[PDB]
């Protein structure tokens, strides 16, 4: 794996790349809202935003013990959002609205910084009052995994930060 998924404010992850940036051949920010449903954590993006982490291959269907990316993104209407989780969640409701459950699918490799990732439609997403957070995805020359990424991790720039592998 040569990426590295980080998840934080836009000022932390965008600090990180700075950082990094003669190392780095791409990278691409998403952004999305953090909030809360259920006592679990839920993250929100936009269709718009969601589309875009399919074509990088970013939204992955969690299978056996690894992972698969998402060749497309499933329906997304005003009247029905979408949420993908652990397991099958049917009562996730945000912003007075009720999700579709569409499976176990993760952002990168592993479930990091939310339990639940929920996908509504630009004009639902809008009216959502959730802190925004970025999605920074970080695609390096040469692997970043033995000193790069632990002190991604070790730093106090961005939230969470993981290993993945790019498309």
């Amino acid at each position: 794996a040569t990426g590295i998924v980080m998840y934080g404010d836009e000022t932390g992850v965008q600090q990180t790349m700075d950082q990094y940036k003669d190392k780095i051949e791409s990278q691409n920010k998403f952004e999305a809202k953090l909030g809360t449903v259920n006592e679990k954590k839920v993250l929100i993006m936009n269709k718009t935003t969601a589309e875009k982490m399919v074509k990088e291959n970013m939204l992955k269907k969690v299978v056996k013990e690894d992972v698969e990316p998402i060749k497309a993104l499933p329906a997304i209407s005003d009247e029905a959002g979408i949420v993908f989780a652990k397991e099958e969640q049917k009562d996730v409701v945000i912003d007075g609205k009720k999700m579709k459950y569409e499976g176990n699918v993760v952002i990168g490799d592993a479930r990091k910084y939310t339990d639940m990732y929920a996908v509504v439609s630009d004009a639902e997403y809008a009216k959502i009052s959730e802190p925004v957070k970025t999605i920074g995805l970080a695609s390096f020359k040469e692997n970043p995994k033995e000193k790069i990424f632990p002190d991604i991790k070790r730093g106090s720039k961005v939230e969470e930060a993981h290993m993945v592998e790019v498309k």
